[PDB]
């Protein structure tokens, strides 16, 4: 099976590319198995596969780290990613994204049923496992819980049946037979959780499913619409129908290669201690637990020599950067465009901890427009920090032409010489807020509403008549054949590969 | 002599270093010289040093480019300037810091006056040299005029004789026996100039000498209190007095060592021509030429194969980041100090283009403050944006102790994650700007006030009772044993020095 619809066929890939370091020798999930994960992310290395995890039994479980990280190379950077759509090891991050929107204005190719998968190859029912058994990683030395659910989807469905949602949440080991996790607006998981809670009959019949079809990890990562099926999604983009199996103890459907599913329901009533958890922006509170929303599993299937992906999370770089802040973005740059704003490209540059988001303008149609900066900041701050999508950035930067917003560098230049305190900004206290961020949650102000900023690095020129300066920089203070001359000569004269 | 005294000593040194590219083929100073330069500065190589420069007669001029920007290597990243103050090329950036602000709690040593030395090598008087046919570089493709003046030293004393000044300010060549410059406030140069139009008698006697001591181009600049005589700061910070020799033309003293002096007058009443200039923040606006302080040449006198030092100045990294940022926060820590505000470190990110200045805070010393963020910010802004060491930054980051400020990423990661946006920060408007920053004098608002922010990225306990976080990061999510076991099995388990 291909790497990019099967987990399996993707861990392949990245043997064959160099890009693995199996360990044979045991490992324990308490910590251990994180911390190597850990330097792995800080250092760009290869992804690590724990095949000898200390607790495992009867096939639960090996741990792949670092599914969806760096590499230390530039042609390769984003590979991994690469290998999770199909693409090649050297697609750029304007590639990966163009991919991950395309099948925004493509009709759904809905998933194919079948009778049964890898996914069936073992099974434990009520009585037979005990989640407290199992090598669950402790992520972080402070976290409340043993963090199971990092880089698995979750599997809700609309009370009526008509929106199946695929998404990441974390989650924790309550006791046994239950989870506590994450499960907090505007998220679809708890848009769902809603409907059900005001329909009121019975808790959110719900299943779990780990080392999912790489295409759709990623769609499960990123804030597509509301109301779409994230597998017909998927199948579009692909270019083909998803191979799902009904799940044992109820009737969604799982993909038919996951590695590891979780079958039982998402409480309506019930919560327990969820937290504290080293999160996205690199941060642990310890001790500061919190309630999430109580998961109860009924019943585990797994394949044969089961492997679960896991994100050790935190400061630079790792899945909670290249996937949340890249895919919010791709979907930001969209919405932007959908409302006639004239935007070309969106990154969450890493430097910001992907908080801030910066979107690259096409100048010429903004000159059309006739508007000025804060005419056009209230604009676009007022398109995003109103959506879903722009939940989790709390800073927008506007740049011109000539910068390239996947060039965090570059990001900065602009921002820190173009945009004027104060003046070039436009703050927003009446939108909602992302309290994970520390100054929001942990901060001086509401935890869940405002702190958020659009700061206009577009020169006033670029408004109206166009750009005015030059750089003082190498490419465009010196003439071409100049700059010619010196590259070739440089060398020669005793100064000093792409792929490395 | 040793090279922190001797610019010779101090080209010697560099090679020495392995440090050094001399090009003995002939370079252009129309463009070719600056965009050799321009791309080392860009890739952290070797100074060049152009000994066969086209147009140079009788002496004037070789040129070195890049004396002060920064190596390759982490471990002597910051040689060239260690090199400029005795200092091992392996020193910090701290203990570079901690050297220049040394002598502002010692006695000035003056400067000792000696007969001659080897800047009266050669001379040429009022009849035998054009400005306009010595081969001075044009720097940057779109400059106003060929900017003889980027590393040399302005020379310019007070009235009563009490203050000489030592400073860099740019100028480029206007006619055979003049130059225009910059000389602007709250500039020692614009100071001074200030008391001879009030006085109204004469043009100010100046001189400006070119390769002088690398500890006095240091000093030079630096933002060292009002009053102050660079001479014998760097006497005190360097255990030696300087010697000087006498000007021919005027009672002014220069570094015997010089390796090229202009001797003249600046004009208390004329003006010309000045710029565009391709500057710090790595801009030019083409065509802005403004007025500029006007300067009239009476004499030259040289070294035997005298080299002129030159900034190749723009896009990262070069001087104008090296020593105008790092010096402006070196004078700014001591500021806060002796204001009795709780800062350890201080330092002007490259990231921000040095228009930020980080602030790392002695948070036991600000808890028994019993102050808070709205509070301490106004009183660090106060103090800083209202002192001419602040006059180039426009954004104060406030940090705990856990950050390091000479990191541009931990500052980028602490901004990002701890400063609320609008509420976390206080705009000042009603202080000095800085119009070369393009959001200021090319902006949306009044080009020399406004414009700077205190952003506190300080956590609510910094305050109160102290750090409530760990970092989600290998080195603090992981107790030690386990991290070093990690280390040791690194590279054993398939994974993988300080010089490079
Ligand atoms: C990739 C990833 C992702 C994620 C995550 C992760 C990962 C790896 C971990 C590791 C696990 C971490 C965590 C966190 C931390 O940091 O902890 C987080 C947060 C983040 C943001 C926000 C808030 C929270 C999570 C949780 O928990 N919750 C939620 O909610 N979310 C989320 N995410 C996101 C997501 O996925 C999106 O958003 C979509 O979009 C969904 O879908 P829809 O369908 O709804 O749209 N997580
Ligand atoms: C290192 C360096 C330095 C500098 C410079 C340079 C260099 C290399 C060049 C290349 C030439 C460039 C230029 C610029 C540009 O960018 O263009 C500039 C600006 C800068 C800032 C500001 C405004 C301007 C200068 C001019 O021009 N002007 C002035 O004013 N200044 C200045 N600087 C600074 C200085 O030096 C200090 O500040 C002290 O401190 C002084 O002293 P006192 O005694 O007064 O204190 N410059
Ligand atoms: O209570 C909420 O809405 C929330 C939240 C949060 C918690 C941890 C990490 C990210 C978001
Ligand atoms: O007119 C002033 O006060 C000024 C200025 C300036 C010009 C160019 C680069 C930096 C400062
Ligand atoms: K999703
Ligand atoms: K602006
Ligand atoms: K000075
Ligand atoms: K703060
Ligand atoms: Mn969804
Ligand atoms: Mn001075």
């Amino acid at each position: 099976q291909p790497a990019h619809l099967c987990f399996r066929s993707f861990v392949e890939a990245l043997k064959v590319d160099n890009d693995l370091v199996e360990i044979n020798t045991p490992i324990d999930p308490n910590l251990e198995a994180a911390a190597i994960t850990r330097r792995v992310c800080e250092t760009n290395d290869k992804a690590p596969l724990f095949n000898n995890l200390i607790g495992m039994k009867n096939g639960l479980f090996r741990i792949l780290g670092a599914p969806g990280s760096l590499r230390k190379s530039s042609a390769d950077r984003y590979g991994r990613l690469a290998r999770h759509l199909a693409l090649p090891p050297t697609a750029s991050m304007r590639e990966i994204l163009d991919k991950m929107l395309s099948a925004s204005d493509m009709p759904p190719i809905p998933p194919t049923i079948v009778p049964t998968g890898p996914c069936k190859e073992n099974s434990l029912d009520d009585s037979e496992f005990d989640l407290t058994e199992l090598p669950v990683p402790l992520i972080h030395k402070s976290d409340g819980g043993k963090y199971i659910q990092t880089y698995g989807m979750h599997i809700v469905q609309s009370p009526d049946g008509t929106w199946t949602n695929w998404s990441i949440a974390r989650a924790m080991v309550h006791d046994k037979n239950h989870l506590t996790g994450l499960v907090i607006p505007p998220q679809h998981i708890w848009q769902i959780h809603q409907m059900w809670k005001k329909e009121g009959r019975s808790d959110v019949p719900w299943a779990l499913a780990f080392g999912v079809p790489p295409a759709a990890i990623m769609a499960s990562s990123m804030p597509i619409p509301d109301g779409v099926t994230e597998a017909g999604y998927v199948g579009a983009m692909t270019g083909s129908s998803l191979e799902l199996v009904k799940c044992d103890t109820n009737d969604l459907y799982v993909p038919a290669t996951s590695e590891i599913v979780l079958e039982g329901t998402l409480s309506i009533s019930e919560t327990g201690p969820e937290g504290p958890f080293g999160e996205m922006h690199g941060y642990i509170f310890p001790g500061d637990t919190h309630l999430g929303a109580k998961y109860k599993v009924n019943r585990i299937t797994y394949r044969n020599n089961a492997i679960m992906p896991m994100s050790s999370c935190g400061r630079l770089t790792d899945e909670t950067h290249t996937m949340i802040g890249s895919l919010a973005a791709a979907e930001i740059r969209k919405l932007c465009q959908q409302n006639d704003l004239p935007i070309t490209d969106a990154f969450a540059p890493f430097e910001s901890q992907v908080t801030w988001v910066a979107l690259r303008v096409d100048t010429e149609k903004l000159r059309a427009m006739k508007t000025t900066s804060e005419g056009f900041r209230k604009r676009v701050g007022d398109v995003v920090f109103n959506h879903k999508a722009g939940y989790t950035i709390h800073r927008l930067v506007l740049v011109g032409d000539d910068i390239d917003v996947y060039e965090g560098k570059d990001v900065l230049w602009a921002f820190s010489t173009r945009c004027r305190p104060g003046m070039d900004e436009t703050l927003f206290e009446d939108v909602r807020g992302f309290p994970g961020i520390p100054y929001m949650g942990h901060g001086n102000g509401p935890a869940h509403r405002g702190g958020k900023v659009v700061s206009d690095a577009l020169m006033p020129t670029e408004y109206t008549t166009g750009r005015n300066w030059e750089a003082a920089d190498f490419n465009q203070s010196y003439p071409e054949d100049l700059k010619q001359k010196v590259l070739d000569n440089w060398t020669k004269m005793g100064f000093s590969h792409h792929h490395h």
